């Protein structure tokens, strides 16, 4: 009883051969990875990035957790990393009264799941988690400072997690427009049960996660066809975490044990990551965990071609929850289609087909406004706007194939599946603004379809 370790995810050992390409690994292992949300990558034993970098110099501000399980957080004193170090070990010493190696993790897992479940134990614990910027970079070789030949060998790395969403394989790199929280590696400094709360990530992508150094980070993982089962547990146990939000800096997410899951047959899974080892986890893979001792992780976002139908799917999803987006889905689709001369192939044939499920939705949409009694439109350049200065009145939707704007409300759009919320003067008076005709679109796909050579 107490807890019941949920059972093991799937751990891929690939050979040097199937190491050398990340994405074609990552398609291949899909199968079977995404019946679990997670898994674990063991690289090849000589593959050994060198990690390099003055604890001294390092400066970080970190944030503070109390450990209460269903209690909110929301989702985003000074230290370096060796004053940080010194406080995690101490801190993990006295807990235990152990030194820290002598330290079981299935003990701390056992433990972890006692203090945050115990209203009378008030532990807080802290968690460096930060962007790759000139104060704190990468732990992966960057070019530059004179590089030393080893550091080389990983320069150019597929699993070398700042090349990784630039591989022309992820759908992201193209995109222009500042999705920042996205596209750059986050760094995590962590400490005993410093955790991260159940969630998933932007867009429904993948993240992939290497553990740099020191002591495990254990994780839990539900598959991406269970994300809705989960999310009905969690809205029963904790409904304050589903109000809506003023925007994305105030998402709401919380501690919870996996038991109580899998208690409400929601399938979990878990592992301990170890030093050297990448964690996976797939579309809409919700998942938690905790960090067993003073650690050093790395994760970042990315997108491939399995991806492209899902994101879609988000953002609608997005838009039934009135949920702000990080970028326009449409708008990165566009940007790839007026690229389509250099596109991967592979890549050109499935943004093709993406492209036509956009079209064929937009021309009914625009059908419908029609009936509606609007009848003037303007083209108009959405890419050119602030995030902010384009989302729909109501659904929060970031627009970009189209809108409908008033000048009775001078600045504000609404997206055509909310065209009757903009305002209160008839139809007449609106505007449809749009950033393609339908007969600029299928040359677009058109390009596409001759790249892909179909
Ligand atoms: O390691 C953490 O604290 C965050 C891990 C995570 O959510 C990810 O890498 O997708
Ligand atoms: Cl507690
Ligand atoms: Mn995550
Ligand atoms: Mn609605
Ligand atoms: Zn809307
Ligand atoms: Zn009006």
């Amino acid at each position: 009883s107490m807890f019941l370790p949920p059972p093991e995810c799937p751990v891929f050992e690939p050979s040097w051969e199937e190491f050398a390409d990340p994405f074609a690994f990552i398609h291949k292992i899909r199968p079977i990875a995404e019946q679990t949300g997670i898994c674990k990558v063991r690289p090849p034993p000589d593959w050994q990035p060198p990690f390099a970098c003055d604890v001294d110099k390092l400066h970080f501000t970190p944030r503070i957790q109390r450990l209460n399980e269903l209690e909110a957080q929301t989702r985003v004193r000074d230290y370096t990393l060796r004053t940080f170090g010194e406080m995690a070990d101490a801190f993990k010493s006295d807990y235990f009264n152990m030194p820290v190696h002598m330290v079981p993790t299935e003990l701390v897992e056992k433990e972890f799941w006692r203090l945050v479940s115990t209203i009378e134990e008030d532990v807080t614990v802290e968690y460096g988690a930060d962007i790759a910027s000139k104060e704190f970079g990468s732990g992966f070789p960057v070019r530059d400072i004179k590089l030393s030949p080893e550091e080389e060998e990983y320069l150019d790395s597929g699993w070398n997690l700042n090349n990784m969403p630039v591989m022309e394989q992820s759908v992201l790199a193209h995109i222009t427009a500042d999705i920042c929280g996205m596209k750059l590696p986050w760094l995590y400094v962590g400490m005993c049960f410093s955790s991260f709360c159940w969630h998933i990530e932007d867009h429904w992508s993948y993240s992939i996660n290497y553990l740099h150094w020191g002591e495990p980070k254990t994780w839990y993982g539900v598959p991406g066809y269970a994300a809705e089962q989960l999310e009905n547990v969690m809205k029963k146990l904790a409904p304050e975490l589903f109000v809506s939000q003023p925007d994305l800096l105030h998402q709401l997410v919380t501690i919870m044990n996996p038991n109580t899951l899998m208690t409400h047959e929601v399938p979990v899974y878990r592992t301990n990551q170890c030093a050297g080892e990448f964690v996976i986890t797939f579309p809409r893979a919700y998942h938690s965990g905790f960090n067993q001792g003073f650690n050093f992780a790395e994760a970042v976002n990315f997108c491939t071609v399995d991806w492209l139908p899902l994101g879609r799917q988000c953002v609608e999803h997005y838009r039934l929850l009135h949920r702000y987006c990080v970028f326009s889905h449409d708008e990165m689709i566009c940007k790839m289609a007026s690229k389509a001369d250099v596109l991967d192939v592979v890549v050109a044939s499935t943004v093709q087909k993406d492209m036509a499920i956009m079209i064929e939705d937009e021309k009914a949409l625009r059908e419908t406004v029609r009936k509606l009694g609007v009848i003037d439109s303007e083209r108009m350049d959405f890419e050119l706007l602030p995030d902010d200065e384009r989302q729909c009145v109501k659904c929060k939707t970031t627009c970009f194939m189209s809108a409908i704007s008033c000048s009775c409300k001078p600045g504000l759009l609404v997206c055509l599946h909310h065209v009757k919320e903009l305002c209160s003067c008839p139809p007449y008076k609106y505007k449809l603004r749009y950033r393609y005709t339908l007969d600029d679109l299928y040359p677009m796909m058109n390009a596409l379809k001759l790249r892909a050579e179909s």
